[PDB]
């Protein structure tokens, strides 16, 4: 029961398995149908041209990824580009998550260690004093935890920094990846260099790129997917900016629990609420938790004192 | 035995475990024939192209897959997106089970765990008693029970969001897959952009498709299977429209269980009748319930008081 | 001890074995020799066609499948749906199996360990008893089971549809593999569509398949398995139709026993001869039933009244 | 609780973390961009060349990767030496941490031990006291220690010697990488020695580098990553120039801990330091170190003389 | 503790674990760019041949590896022989360690073992007196121990094998890696047998080794290493030149140590220094010698008589 406390709610944990996989998942499908066809670009060298010739083309043009369209040099760097810019993009993913994981982990995992064994102590005091009332340590622990701002603040940031991610990926894609969007085929130079006085090459050589399609679906699937993610974001979110009044009879059923409730109403900002949610995800102890549930649902002389 | 205890039917179980890995098996089909032959496409290239051209006409086909039908302009897009459409169903088939992990599995295990303690305090004052008779608590939370409908809805819902996706699935395959369905060779020009002053290249190349017979066998096999697996969803969504009759005189081994029995008849919808059978799944508890099962089927002064 | 339990004979456990290793070990054969040589046809292309041209030819034909024997269009599909087609055969001898997993594994286990507690507390009273004598909750549940049909109709339906799947896989080869199993070399034209006005292509073109030799071959292993396969479960099936008097003088060791199996005479379909093979094939518990064995083998005053 | 001791802080931990791996994943990436595509060089062979000329004169100038500027001999390097010279890197980020690993663990893994144990002891004298203030074996080995100068000289050389690394690293980018970072194609002669009076071969023969776009970026990963990673160590090297004050009022729970932390003023270059800075990261001991981080939260008469 | 036994320093592990794997590194590297890259020679093979041909005229020159300056015939054999020859040198890093395992392990461990358990019972009576001094069992092994030199030969020998080893290897690197080490292309001639009258081919056909760059660095990175080891090495034999007086106070913490350290003066070559040596590399037994360790660190009436 200890060993199993868990640091994040289902829903948080599932978003950021989400935002996490979907990156990697879509990397695995570019380096799978990216180098089992060869390059990412076929290129039609005349016919003069022999073979190495024509690999040498085809190598020159998809490094250059350069346009001269007439002197125009619109460049389409971001094809050649999509996996890695994409990894880092999960790198920024899971960036707050470790902030999570070394700034309101060890506090947390003290507090509710503290708190339930408090609990289960006042669950002891209960059962033999229905067969003194009021507990000054938790008192004063609760008025300390209402006054500080630390676990609040790291839920915030944390879920702020996610935003701003999610906002910088919005930003990315409908800057860079709508003017390229409809390049099928473009024009391509080698005569810059040395090979500058040779006449054995045309000046423009046209290549259309393979991986449009698969470029094209990417895009469109982080962006629908983040579309999707933003919401239980915002959710999560604003969970904190209200009071977790459903339970408030729950914290009926002992008269120190309602003290302890007492004067909720407040300004939603403290590591109050995040110790409530918690609490509330942990309502499976062992089994002291779930006679708690099953007596707060029947309660909705209350069964005879408590079965005395 | 209580660290075994089963969250969903055999039945739903092995259904949700063919709608996963039908469209998974599919996509491995897929994935593995079609990749170890090349590409899915060849072009039937004029004998005076070089090898180079040919591949360069063949991946320029392969990505565009328009028909110029003579101007018509039909598209063949769902052989190049038959995989990955595939996906997003089966992460369809994937939503509704995540709900039901995260709706009703907490509150249902507890009240197992809570009911089946009951169950085995009762058994042991009836073995205590037979060498008081009824219990207030378990009267009140079957009281309270039959109100609720959380457990219920979050049943129907599963089992409504399944069926709309099977019928997704079919209107998808009805309307995209019978144009396409008799389509072996279709033509296609790369005489679109800088081309279009090329004389080099016809204006019109003929292409058949080699992945036909296994897009036609893909298609095929995920409506029969998906046609043979809807009754048993209308099966599984129709048992809770009718009660738990059938083991009403096993709930007569004790009248206090013909108490907590009396007045099953009304509307079935209600928590009552998803606890009813996920029991009816529990009743192979330890021994005690194999007992239990024994004196119903031979009931069918009994035992001589039950053996004193 | 009692987590030892078998839930099927010996032999109906290599049978079901058997019958599904040996499609799948066909699959791998048919996977593993018809894509490490390319394409399972080679077609004999002109001399004048480019090496794009003669691989076009060869998918076409591939893909055709068809026979312009001189209209006759007679078509060899069956060599391209060959492992797709034995795939289901393989779930097909899966189909059973579950059944009997989910239609008679929850009662065979708990009336198995019912029988073998009863058993082992007879013992116990017999070894006490020789330094009463009848069960009322033996011979009733004896007395019911000798009523009810259920395990017996959940085997002879397994081993119905076993032989009729068997049955069905006898006349798919009977009826599709014979009008082709001779056929080395077919003609295929590629001269239908678009390329009906091409002057470049001949209008017939030759190709011999070359996985002819692997499809006979594994056409008559199949064969051959299922007709060694079926007399086992001849045996099996009419195993149950035999009382098991065998083993009546065993029985004999406690009056008790044979009180138990009085007029055991009757009509075979009973759940009491599945019983008694089960039991047979539980005669080694853990020591005691080794003793009975040990007991029953040198019975063919005794042993000094059971050495006192 | 024992075992779980921690050698080292989080953020130390994930910097090494980060400075090892990154090499090792630019590694991968080169290994797996370089070979999977040939070799990362293709030479504009004349048309008269073979296939297997223009493959020696591939080879040639991916061995010689020479430049005959027109006489200038510029050579590049780098571009073959990419992975390798990186390699040596990684093994310099695992230089001092081998180091920290053989000059400070035991010493500071026993010192910690004795003084957990010592605490422990403390602890429970204080309990066993509130319902002989003074410890001479900890005030000696305390002064003892604030003498000593050799975990102070660990950590500072490991600091040193990661931020030389680091330094080098920036001087071998600055100094290699840039007079490269601009080179697309280059020419080659393989005019040299046994070939010399050859006339089948031209004089300069030009090639383009494949690999070019990949290793801007792998220097650009590098800097950028190296420069992120900086500041910490020098926040690292800081921490310990600055005692811990935060917790003084933390020793004020007892007063024999505050006359341990009695003139804690002076220079900041002792064993002390690290000794307070590892007991801080390990404030989650089993229960106890909990109790007084609750105890001095809140303590920001106290707590009726500790619950008596 | 007792399972926990080091049969050697830290440093002479890692040198030899760095010996060991060095050579195993640059295998994995020379089986990697090897044959990767099909073999690592080139030859310019002239135009009229056939590419069969040029691949037999590959192979021939790849075999014989030979020159023909001009009649000299010197040859380039390591090239070939690089990685097979530094295998050898991998086995023979592993020869003395083995060695080590067969000649000291037995001995040393079963005086390690004697010696820890004097030493636990030497501090348990301690312990009771300070609340019969001297041993004669100790003194006598000490004494003879001071006369025997088994272990001190063994780990000389040892020693001695690794420099001798070292030593080759620069003799090797340094007698046939310079001759070569600036041999970018060389003739070959297929014109000896059979071959002889043969018209088809000409007299001398140059070819360009691929793998040059890759046998200089692996040439150079050996000869760093090494030099990098060595130096270690001769500090591990100079150890055993002078005698462990660091920790001679140490002995003092009880008389009776001192009494066996009396006399310690005397030529180093003797087991004393090795089982010295070892049992400072096992200071840290259980909790007992770190507490040897915590007093003699303190103690640069004692202790109020070691807490009385
Ligand atoms: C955190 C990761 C976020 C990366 C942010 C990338 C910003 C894009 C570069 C700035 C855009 C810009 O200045 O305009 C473009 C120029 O970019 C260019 O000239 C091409 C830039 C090529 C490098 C950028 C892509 C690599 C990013 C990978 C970073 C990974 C490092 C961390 C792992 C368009 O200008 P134009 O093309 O129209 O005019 C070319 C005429 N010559
Ligand atoms: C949840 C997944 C469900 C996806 C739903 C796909 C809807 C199909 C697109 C709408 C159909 C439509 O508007 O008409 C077609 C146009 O489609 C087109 O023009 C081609 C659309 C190409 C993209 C659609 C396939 C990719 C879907 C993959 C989604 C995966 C994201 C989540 C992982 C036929 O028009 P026409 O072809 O006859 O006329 C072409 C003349 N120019
Ligand atoms: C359960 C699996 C059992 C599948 C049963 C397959 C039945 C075979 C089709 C019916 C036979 C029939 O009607 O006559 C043939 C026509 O078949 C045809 O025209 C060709 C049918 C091609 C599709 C059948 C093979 C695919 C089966 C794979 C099912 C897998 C789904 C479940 C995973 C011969 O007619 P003919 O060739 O002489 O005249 C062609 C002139 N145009
Ligand atoms: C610790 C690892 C650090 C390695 C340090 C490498 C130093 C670079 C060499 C010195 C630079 C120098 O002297 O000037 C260059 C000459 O280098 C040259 O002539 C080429 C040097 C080729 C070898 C260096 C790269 C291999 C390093 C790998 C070491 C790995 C060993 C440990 C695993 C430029 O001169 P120039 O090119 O302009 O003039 C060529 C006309 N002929
Ligand atoms: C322990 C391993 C140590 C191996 C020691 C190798 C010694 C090298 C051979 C002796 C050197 C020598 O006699 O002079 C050379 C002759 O070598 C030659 O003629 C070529 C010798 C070819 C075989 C040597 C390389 C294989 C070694 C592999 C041993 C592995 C076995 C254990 C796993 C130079 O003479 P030249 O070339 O100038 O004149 C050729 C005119 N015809
Ligand atoms: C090949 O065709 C090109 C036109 O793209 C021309 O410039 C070149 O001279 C031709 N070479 C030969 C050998 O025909
Ligand atoms: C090759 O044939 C095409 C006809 O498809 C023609 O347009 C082209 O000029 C021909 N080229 C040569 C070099 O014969
Ligand atoms: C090649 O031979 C075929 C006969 O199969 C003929 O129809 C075609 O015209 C020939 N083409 C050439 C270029 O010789
Ligand atoms: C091939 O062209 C080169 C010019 O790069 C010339 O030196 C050589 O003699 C030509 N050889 C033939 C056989 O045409
Ligand atoms: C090819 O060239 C070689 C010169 O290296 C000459 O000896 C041989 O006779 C030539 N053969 C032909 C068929 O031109």
């Amino acid at each position: 029961r200890l060993k199993g406390l868990r640091l994040e709610l289902p829903l948080d944990r599932i978003v950021k398995f989400v935002a996490v996989g979907s990156p990697l998942l879509l990397m695995s499908l570019a380096f799978a149908q990216e180098f089992s066809s060869g390059s990412p670009i076929s290129c039609f060298s005349p016919s003069n041209f022999s073979i190495r010739q024509a690999a040498y083309v085809d190598s020159s043009c998809w490094d250059s990824l350069l346009h001269h369209k007439q002197d125009k040099m619109k460049s389409l760097w971001p094809h050649k580009a999509l996996p890695y810019s994409l990894l880092a993009l999960a790198l920024l993913m899971y960036l707050p998550v470790l902030l999570w994981q070394y700034a309101a982990v060890p506090a947390l995992s003290s507090d509710l260690l503290f708190i339930i064994s408090e609990l289960d102590k006042s669950y002891n005091r209960s059962i033999r004093l229905v067969q003194y009332f009021e507990f000054p340590l938790l008192e004063r622990y609760l008025a300390c935890k209402q006054r500080s701002h630390s676990l609040v603040a790291t839920y915030l940031l944390r879920n702020s920094l996610l935003l701003i991610f999610t906002s910088a990926t919005y930003l990315y894609l409908g800057h860079f990846h709508l003017d390229v969007f409809f390049q099928e085929e473009f024009s391509c130079s080698i005569k810059t260099g040395l090979l500058s006085d040779e006449t054995h090459v045309p000046n423009l050589i046209t290549c259309r790129l393979t991986s449009l399609s698969i470029f094209q679906i990417v895009s469109l699937s982080s962006v629908a997917i983040y579309t999707i993610l933003v919401p239980v974001i915002i959710y999560n979110l604003t969970r904190l900016c209200r009071w977790d009044k459903r339970l408030l009879s729950v914290y009926e059923m002992l008269p120190a629990f309602d003290l302890l409730s007492r004067k909720m109403l407040g300004c939603p900002i403290n590591d109050l609420n995040v110790i409530l949610l918690f609490l509330r995800a942990n309502i499976s102890e062992l089994i002291s938790f779930s006679w708690l549930s099953v007596l707060c649902v029947l309660k909705d002389v209350d069964f005879m004192t408590l079965l005395a």
